[PDB]
């Protein structure tokens, strides 16, 4: 019942093979006839400076694509983060708009983003020699700013995950410590850039996913507000579902990257491109502001117990705001079990998920999926039946499974509604303090390889923005002392369920590992959310390369 | 039984009178002091030169209020438009942000448009005696432009609707013709302002509803795209339905007034107040400009078959347009029959209609929503098998009857992916024509009272671009001559089904009623839209600017 299966992998790995094959080969090419290009140094850039020199001509888009290509291929040789060579690439580098934002600019590309000739196969045998027939929009406009797409990066299977395995393509490590996930949906992207690999990368975000890899990989990365960039051509599992709405954004070394990225793609290429996307160009005076802030901001969420790290990092970029001048406000949104159990959860899976296992049949369920594909398949009568057993022992499992049911339309709108009054709800609350910006912990330490999914728990510092469709971005600014790590031996967690016994678990032998937090600002508002992240880096990063 | 909803009618029509007796004696009070005010020459300027002379002080703002006032209580007499006067506008008017864009100008609400104090009904009986506890945020904006909101405005029961009567303050007639539906839902506005009685309000819009009474009642009126701006306090009947956006938008006499209002509206009290609306300035510069356009254009959606006064008005359009420099080119958006018996109607009824159908418990049903109400509650099962037997001779009545059965989540999330593929195709149809608006007929002359609620066939014409969600104004070029009427015996339908036999008979008898066109641009193009429409208006009605 799997030879489909099978033979989509085989076909896949093969192709992910040759790939990586011509890669070394136009490497090697190149290096032989530049044996003398200081290669570390130009590795080593900070982004800004790099479209410096590439714009001034000081370095050339070869120079820059090939040392790129072969840093690339060699940090995927212990991370298996590249999924494919985007072939045709050499000859856009040939070919790149001169006065271009990102003119040279080797970028890294979540498999999910539509690239023409290439499979975008999000792990599944169904999506495996399908090819897209053309570059998604958000594509073509990198190219029109003269950025070089290069390579696509692996995601979890049917990207419903913040880990980062798939049966055709396997399992993507963190560049920190092998025995780690880089997280996920975007995982190859966060074990890329996080290695040198790529000075900048798309990913998307529905519960997390740029926000976690980039914080298991020690990274920069953005989830704007859902439609402020084009979600044209991007392959997906579920269509049509619109209560949380899906985001891409930027990842990369540092802020200013994310910014500039940012600024390249909301130009009017995009916006006659793809007309649905609000022509609200990038405001450059609120993003380079300097006024000090009201940063609201939150220990935990109550929620998810932090682990030391998460808190040790929340309460000293606290400490280094307020020395710099900012006002700090406890501020905590409210209903988060609701936000998360029932707007988003059943926002996610309205059909109980029927339309998202379509994807699966006939094939195989990566370990790092858990339990989920299994649970889904349940009958709504037994979800009900087994949410009901569960609820005086663990009223976070019965949550989560009542609220994966399947529903009528007319439920559907109630739900709708309830996502649009809670969104105007936390607003509320937002302008009765005040707020400018709103500081909290983003899940860190990375997880061992295989466990956020059986961790569903912890995307609730992160899934929550999603439901709000708040622009939030992550900074990395501490790692994991070993008094953080010996401290985690002590964790409880606020429920003691399966999902709480398993983060401290997955936690375990982490130090040295990156640690972020996560930086939020109202609808529409990413430039704010990039300025308030810009003061992060500063404070908490203070040697980080302009 | 029914003694909820009579009492509920007999306290609304106390409340409505009420109002008026306070109109009354506010107006005759203002002008016994004012006896020389020239009233006329202040009611006619047309509003940019009326917010010119309040901003320097040549007129006064109590001169201004009252006069229109005055004016709306009159035409009230024959129309029945005003179902509510803002009490506490007086104070507002003394407080009014001097530097407002808005300065001093009295601005009509539809009833739907939350005012702190009173009711939103509906024309519903389980809404009266409920008021608002707040203004809404775009009537927060308007106040903090300076403007005056003044009056709720008058709507068909339920606002689903194009016709313009409620059990609760009654029918709404077309000031150009008592026998005629002002349209709707935002009749009142359409009645108001066409009669002189408001030079600026605001209306909503699902199916046509700015538009359809903006063109039967000869105002201009835009529909903007769905979220440009804030819908934050708008009373509806419905709530979460997201496959076919809501707007809401102005409607006044002339283009210009269109566009100080949506200058007005988009400004960063807005944005603060409701953070989920993209905080797009007004572009003025693309409202200003002047380049050639390229203009697609059709005369017909083989739909709705137009009436002659429809078909001149659209050719006579193009004509103008073509003589001042633009390009006109042959479009019509794919599917059209899809876009509306499927995704638009299955958008709007996705649950069946009981969602909708609640909010009738125990009330009357206005005659002017024909058998909506009895159809929509007919179980799914039957509405599935009188489909199949009206299909060989009347597959439109069936393929209505069928796309307004309850579904699942699951078909919704399919049906809103097919919304998103539809739009993304009618954009590349666009685009590989490269055209810059798009010139289409709008529905009219006005229909008889009584009729919209039985010719639902044609909201074809406007309903398309709720399904699209892209910008749709109307501006009023001629006026239905005898040549046209008389045509209209001639005039069969595509279908020649009931909708076809109603839509005949209704838009007879109309000599000397307007007929407008439709101006659409891209979605968030609303500068554009409103470039457009200003040059219609000057093409064919030169004296409007
Ligand atoms: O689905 C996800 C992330 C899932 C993150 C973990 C959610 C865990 C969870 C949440 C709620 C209930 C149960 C499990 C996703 N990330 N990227 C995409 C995506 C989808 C379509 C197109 C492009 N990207 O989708
Ligand atoms: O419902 C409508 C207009 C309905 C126009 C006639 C539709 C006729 C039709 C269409 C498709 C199938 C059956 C009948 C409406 N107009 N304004 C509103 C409205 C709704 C909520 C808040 C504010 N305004 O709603
Ligand atoms: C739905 C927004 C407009 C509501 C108009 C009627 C308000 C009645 C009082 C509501 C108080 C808050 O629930
Ligand atoms: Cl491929
Ligand atoms: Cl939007
Ligand atoms: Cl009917
Ligand atoms: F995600
Ligand atoms: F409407």
């Amino acid at each position: 019942g799997r030879q489909k299966a099978r033979g989509a992998a085989t076909r896949a790995r093969q192709k992910q093979r040759a790939s990586l094959e011509t890669m070394d080969k136009a490497v090697q090419r190149f290096r032989l006839q530049n044996p003398d290009l200081d290669s570390e140094a130009l590795l080593t850039l900070p982004l800004l400076q790099l479209v410096q020199k590439l714009q001034s001509g000081e370095l050339s888009p070869e120079a820059v694509f090939f040392t790129y290509l072969g840093k690339a291929w060699e940090v995927n040789k212990g991370t298996n983060c590249v999924t494919s060579y985007l072939t045709d690439c050499e000859t856009q580098l040939s070919q790149a708009p001169r006065q271009g934002l990102l003119y040279g600019v080797p970028v890294s590309l979540k498999e999910c983003f539509s690239y023409k000739g290439h499979d975008s196969t999000l792990g599944l045998s169904l999506n495996e020699g399908m090819p897209s027939e053309s570059d998604c929009v958000v594509v073509q406009v990198l190219k029109l700013q003269g950025a070089v797409p290069f390579v696509h990066t692996n995601v979890p299977q049917s990207m419903f995950s913040y880990d980062c395995s798939n049966p055709l393509f396997g399992q993507t490590m963190n560049p920190w410590k092998s025995s780690k996930s880089p997280g996920g949906s975007s995982g190859g992207e966060g074990a890329l850039i996080g290695s040198g690999g790529s000075p900048l990368g798309l990913g998307t975000d529905i519960g997390g996913s740029i926000r976690f890899p980039s914080a298991f990989c020690g990274i920069c990365g953005l989830k704007p507000t859902g439609n402020r960039l084009s979600k044209s051509g991007l392959k997906g599992c579920v269509y049509g579902q619109t209560a949380v709405q899906l985001s891409l954004g930027p990842m990369a070394r540092d802020v200013e990257s994310l910014a500039l990225c940012l600024k390249a793609l909301l130009c009017e290429h995009l916006f006659t491109l793809d007309p649905t996307v609000p022509p609200l160009p990038f405001r450059e005076e609120v993003y380079r502001s300097s006024r000090p802030l009201r940063v609201g901001y939150y220990e935990t969420d109550n929620y998810t117990m932090p682990s030391p790290a998460m808190r040790r990092a929340l309460i000293e970029t606290k400490q280094r705001l307020e020395a710099a001048g900012h006002t700090l406000i406890p501020f905590l949104p409210n209903n988060i079990p609701y936000a998360l159990e029932v707007l988003s959860t059943g926002g996610l899976f309205s059909d109980g998920g029927r339309s998202f296992l379509q994807n699966f049949k006939g094939d195989f369920v990566d370990p790092c999926l858990g339990d989920l594909i299994l649970i889904l398949r349940l009958p709504s009568w037994f979800k009900r039946l087994l949410s009901l057993l569960l609820k005086p022992l663990f009223p976070r499992l019965a949550a989560f499974l009542n609220n994966m049911r399947p529903r009528s339309a007319e439920k559907l709108w109630k739900l709708q509604h309830e996502i649009e009054m809670y969104r105007q709800s936390v607003i509320a609350q937002w302008k009765a303090m005040n707020l400018d910006v709103l500081l909290t912990p983003m899940l860190g330490p990375a997880l061992d390889l295989n466990t956020p999914g059986r961790a569903t728990g912890a995307v609730s510092y992160t899934m929550l923005y999603n439901c709000l469709d708040f622009p939030a971005g992550v900074v990395p600014v501490t790692t994991v002392t070993a008094e953080d790590d010996a401290q985690m031996e002590l964790y409880k967690g606020y429920f003691g369920d399966i999902w709480d016994i398993i983060l401290k678990k997955a936690m375990k032998n982490s130090v040295g590992l990156p640690v972020a937090v996560q930086c939020v600002a109202l609808p529409w508002q990413e430039e704010l959310c990039l300025r308030f992240m810009r003061e992060v880096e500063q404070l908490m990063t203070p040697q980080k390369q302009p």
